[PDB]
């Protein structure tokens, strides 16, 4: 259903036909704050009349660093970026050179970018263990030091280091899956990773392109009690201005793109992980307005008596309509789900003024802007919608 | 040199100095820095709603500035960085015609890709430009020397049949500035078309920069498929590539609305100015007179190539690639040079083959002011 957006504020948009619409998705994770914040914005544009990228060491750079190392606990020094997928590769090229290895480990569904050696056919994968390159055009040995497990498959992992350990450069991971449904790290699973790397010599690196200061504070890591060696941020660092970083401690960062650390970038984080950083009771009103929004989704569900699929870690949430007739992996969960039916819902939403993405793995992201009031007329919307459905 | 601010073309350092910068960020600022009506529209945009990852008004204006304003491009696919528009090039080049062989010149840089990420011996060596890349990284990457027909030729007449795509600064303007031989470019256009390869041409630095319409227009040869960014989005992180229609049978940040909004303002703005590229080429023109007597009179060799605003200025001990140019090049007098202009107010890079990227806030005054400082600078050396 065509959609096409003239403004955004808040947790709504404006189309075309100056229709509004309630935003679910929120642009796939930065707008913690909800759209045109004010606070980041008014950073951002100053900083575009006072240089935006000269190329050059700036003043910015030595407080961006601070902020995420105080708010990150596993990171002290970082190195910007200008995306997630650049991050990323910096990130297991420094794993690779730093252990003399070159095996990478990923799990099914874990999306970490666009880059060469990691993009894998996700969601359009057959076996968790078949690397399948993600884009035509890729070189033929692209994936060849690329291997895939499935997701909290604990057995598995363990066989895979009983083999391969001396191998591996590096595991890498979304410590919440959050690119194929939100499906939290089964219990320990996390501390497992942890100790097969460590006792391997192969890197363990978060991805928090999503997670970072949307889970916690300090991410899945703060969240879950493991810290990982390196640690991949965007997204709600930079408020959605395109940056990104990894970084680590001292010891993992002992070892390019020309927007990578520019001037604007880094004071959007300055004024986004700023802000956060003066909000000391941010994550508990984030988890309210979550909780709030899982209960009033499944009770509109549970009372038009259509089954449903709903994860929820903080604000970061998968909602998915199932099959008329807990999965701990993307085979399990899509196995369930109808996929169809919940993008005829999607459809019936978006007309009742609710917007979330057609395909239920995609998740919601909520913000400080999803108010009580705005998701009590959420729920009138899906209610309005699964009575047409 | 830690800067505070920037305006035009100064810096403004943590000790309030001032600087006037001929490097500019390396190739956005066509207008100086702190463009206020290319500011304006991207503050304005942040109002309004930067990122809602969905279909926007903005998309179909800033892809049709682009297909205006460039020959060669009909249709344009966004990207978030140069790097990232030079791998889906790459990509579709390898898929369209399915094959996996590309061709690069030495010393030209396409980002940091897994597949051509090179050390920037021989010119037809092929060296990983990183630590880190997998073995097989640049297994189907080839390098050849910059404006060499000869064994361009030998190449296409051994392996055209397998040749996905030629990538090509067509102004090499990462290693000095070294424009194409002439009939270079057309002699590549005719190879590739002939063989079936993609001709790329990474516009990232010459796009909107040495004409209006890029390299493709200054030389008149077309590509199959063209990489823009830097001038395009005014400094704002955005990229795309393009090509006609024929040709073209994402990172979550790429084609975002400030990016796109900052593109409509630059493009919109350049569009307007229908004599822009005439009075870029006259203050290019000023700056290297001006460059090349205060050498001559303090005795100095130098070597100067420009394209437009785009300019090399090397201080030595016609050279057609880098080989040839960095051997006549004195690297540690240069520097020396550039830490005694830096104190008399005026920054380039410190390595000789890095450019200068000049902009219309370079005035003649500012380079009157720089022709002093350089002076005072060499009667230092
Ligand atoms: C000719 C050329 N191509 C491609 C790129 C890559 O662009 P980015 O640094 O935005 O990835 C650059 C960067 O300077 C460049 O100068
Ligand atoms: C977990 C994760 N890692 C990496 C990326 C890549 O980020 P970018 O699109 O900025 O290259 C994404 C994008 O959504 C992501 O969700």
């Amino acid at each position: 259903l065509p959609l096409v957006v003239r403004s955004a504020g808040g947790c709504l948009l404006r189309d075309v036909e100056d229709g509004e619409i309630i935003d679910l998705n929120m642009g796939y994770g930065p707008h913690l704050f909800g759209y045109a914040d004010r606070e980041v914005l008014d950073a951002v544009a100053d900083q575009f009349a006072k240089g935006h990228m000269t190329g050059l060491p700036h003043e910015l750079d030595a407080r961006a660093g601070a902020l995420i190392a105080e708010l990150v606990p596993g990171v002290e020094q970082v190195r910007f970026a200008n995306s997630g997928t650049e991050a990323v590769a910096s990130a297991l090229r420094l794993a690779r050179a730093t252990t003399g290895r070159t095996l990478v480990v990923t799990f099914e569904g874990h999306y970490h970018g666009w880059s060469e050696t990691v993009l894998r056919a996700g969601k359009t994968a057959t076996r968790p263990t078949d690397v399948v390159p993600g884009a035509l055009g890729m070189i033929p040995e692209a994936l060849a030091h690329t291997v895939q497990l499935g997701w909290n498959d604990p057995d598995a992992l363990r066989e895979l280091f009983a083999r391969d350990g001396d191998r591996i450069a590096a595991v890498i991971v979304e410590p919440v899956l959050a690119n194929a449904g939100v499906i939290p790290p089964a219990p320990g699973f996390l501390q497992l990773l942890r100790e097969l790397t460590g006792r391997s010599g192969a890197m363990l690196v978060f991805d928090e392109v999503i997670t970072g200061f949307r889970v916690a504070r300090g991410g899945a890591q703060e969240r879950y009690g493991v810290e990982p060696d390196l640690t991949v941020l965007s997204k709600v660092m930079g408020g959605g201005f395109p940056v990104a970083a990894f970084g680590g401690r001292r010891h993992a960062m002992r070892m390019a793109g020309v927007y990578a650390g520019n001037h604007a970038a880094l004071r959007a984080v300055v004024a986004m992980l700023g802000k956060i950083r003066s909000l000391p009771d941010l994550y508990e009103r984030l988890e309210d307005t979550g909780q709030y929004m899982e209960d009033t989704v499944r009770e509109v569900f549970a009372t038009e008596k259509r089954p449903v699929h709903i994860n929820r870690v903080g604000t970061l949430m998968s909602v998915a309509l199932l099959k008329g007739s807990e999965p701990r992996d993307l085979r399990q969960l899509a196995a369930l789900v109808d996929f169809p039916r919940h993008r005829r819902l999607q459809t019936l939403a978006q007309k009742e003024g609710v917007y979330f993405h057609p395909n239920a793995l995609e998740p919601w992201f909520l913000s400080t802007a999803h108010t009580r009031d705005v998701i009590d007329k959420v729920a009138g919307a899906l209610q309005r919608s699964l009575v047409g459905l």
